[PDB]
């Protein structure tokens, strides 16, 4: 069984749970506000910054190298533009760094620095979602908050270096399936992917509480 398929099957359950968190449920209904949107995007800024810092650290490591697509996938630059859009010229000192976000970042660094063979679980969880359902969330946000089709404020959800997300996704999956795999690695990667989903749900639960 290919890793790409093992991951999808192993996280399809927790994915349903994540979609139904209070925050994401409200979001889907289009009840997402500027204050709430800012909290999640600021948090993603920190998360992707940590994720990509670890990706760079392990770019030449075989347990991750085949998935090294900075130009097409990396989000930090886009999130920096979004931060300037939502928080202003001095966003760096204005954006929040919540406990749940810190917790996520902590695990990302543990994985990247100590268990790099599991980094793929975290890139899969975030990037493949962005390339698929993330496009749906993008439309919802635009409609809800009157964001321009030109893209301002939603750079995170825009991949200008990729013609077709569905095509790249298939490529990314194929490359994921070239990683040297053993029962040991496959089992732990799928487990870490479930943990990654949980970290996201915990972030969403925290943000909703901060909002209510
Ligand atoms: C309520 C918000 C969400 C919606 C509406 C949503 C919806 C979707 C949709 C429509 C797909 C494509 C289904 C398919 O190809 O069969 C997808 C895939 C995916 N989503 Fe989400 N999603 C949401 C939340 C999340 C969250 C919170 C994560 C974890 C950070 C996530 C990660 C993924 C991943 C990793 C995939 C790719 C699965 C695969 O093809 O292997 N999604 N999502």
């Amino acid at each position: 069984q290919d890793l790409s398929e093992a991951l999808k099957e192993a996280t399809k359950e927790v994915h349903i749970r994540a979609e139904n968190s209070e925050f994401m449920r409200n979001f889907q209904k289009g009840q997402v506000s500027r204050e709430g949107f800012k909290l999640v995007m600021a948090s993603l800024y920190h998360i992707y910054t940590a994720l990509e810092e670890e990706i760079e650290r392990n770019k030449q490591n075989p347990v991750y190298a085949p998935l090294y697509f900075p130009e097409e996938l990396h989000r930090r630059a886009a999130l920096e533009q979004d931060m300037a859009f939502w928080y202003g010229p001095h966003w760096q000192e204005a954006i929040p760094y919540t406990p749940a976000t810190q917790h996520y970042v902590k695990r990302l660094h543990e994985v990247g620095g100590t268990h790099p063979e599991l980094l793929v679980a975290h890139a899969y969880t975030r990037y493949l979602g962005d390339l698929s359902g993330g496009q749906v969330l993008k439309k919802i946000a635009q409609k809800a908050m009157a964001l321009p089709s030109s893209g301002e404020g939603l750079a995170f959800f825009t991949f200008p270096s990729i013609d077709n997300p569905t095509k790249f996704k298939q490529l990314y999956r194929a490359r994921m399936n070239t990683l040297e795999m053993t029962p040991e690695v496959k089992h732990r990667v799928t487990e870490e992917a479930k943990t990654a989903f949980l970290l996201n749900i915990e972030l969403f639960e925290e943000l909703q509480a901060l909002l209510t």
